[PDB]
């Protein structure tokens, strides 16, 4: 359930999305030069933040969600109450992170309006959803919803908490071709002993979807494992707890400042 090292191509990509995610906490800092900064996703009450972006070179429309950036967002973080994903009925028996569902429904229509706004102009462009931490769970639920409308949807998360229950994980796995890593459209990136991917407890009914990409220090394509299956391994097995050093820094870039 683990293979060490990934292509140099995939590594760059992961580093690329990590960058965009980490920059979402500082007004999309120094994101690649080929991407256009677009419409702002925002709901002052849940303080959900994010942007719809477009890269005409890679031919993809990117949707970024910032991670916890306030006390308001933190209220969302702490709420582990399981709740049905009623916005996507076709996801049989699926239940997601309560606080994150709260954030999700607070922007769903806004998020779907803006996504469609770009997709309607660029039918052939791929749709990528990404984010770090709370922003990562916000991406997963978004990806899932989008999956039922568009076909070319990709998800790249970072330090993503367990966003829902096993049911939710299956839908995601089937929706994003997780059965195989060579075909996966859902990349769940983890780092060292990051504590967030261990929350909330699996015991409480939560579970992870997607194929895991565990970045180990010193980070590099060769120090990145491909974790598949259901056996305690990689990040989930390092015993990381809550928000620690590993969580805030992915591929040498921290959420705050813009080292990049
Ligand atoms: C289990 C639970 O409390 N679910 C409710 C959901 O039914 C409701 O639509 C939403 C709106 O506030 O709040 C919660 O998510
Ligand atoms: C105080 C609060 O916001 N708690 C919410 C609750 O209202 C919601 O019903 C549940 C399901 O998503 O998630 C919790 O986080
Ligand atoms: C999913 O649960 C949690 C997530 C965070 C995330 C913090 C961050 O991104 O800075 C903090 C506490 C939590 O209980």
């Amino acid at each position: 359930a683990s293979t060490q090292g990934i292509s140099e191509d995939l590594y760059n990509r992961l580093v690329e999305m990590a960058t965009i995610s980490q920059a979402a906490y500082a007004d999309l800092c120094n994101i690649p030069s080929t991407i256009i900064k677009g419409e702002k996703i925002y709901n002052a009450q849940t303080d959900i933040n994010g942007w719809i972006l477009r890269d005409d070179t890679s031919k993809e429309i990117i949707t970024v969600f910032r991670g916890t950036g306030s006390d308001t967002n933190l209220q969302l973080d702490t709420n582990y109450t399981l709740t049905p994903f009623d916005t996507l009925p076709q996801c049989n028996d699926c239940e997601v992170h309560g606080g994150y569902y709260i954030g999700w429904i607070s922007v769903q229509d806004q998020v779907e309006s803006l996504v469609k706004q770009q997709a309607s102009q660029y039918p052939d462009y791929a749709l990528t959803v990404t984010g770090h931490a709370l922003g990562a769970s916000m991406a997963a639920l978004t990806a899932a919803q989008l999956s039922a409308t568009y076909d070319n949807v990709r998800l790249y998360t970072f330090g993503e908490p367990r966003s829902g229950n096993q049911a939710f994980a299956s839908y995601m796995n089937d929706a994003f071709q997780v059965s195989s890593p060579e075909t996966t459209q859902y990349f769940r990136v983890t780092h060292s002993n990051d504590g967030i991917p261990n929350l909330p407890p699996a015991d409480e009914g939560y579970a992870h979807g997607g194929v895991e990409y565990w970045s180990v220090d010193p980070y590099s394509a060769q120090n990145t494992f491909v974790c598949t299956g259901d056996e305690v391994q990689c990040c989930e097995a390092q015993g990381g707890q809550g928000v620690n050093d590993a969580h805030t820094t992915y591929f040498g870039m921290t959420s705050g400042a813009c080292t990049w």
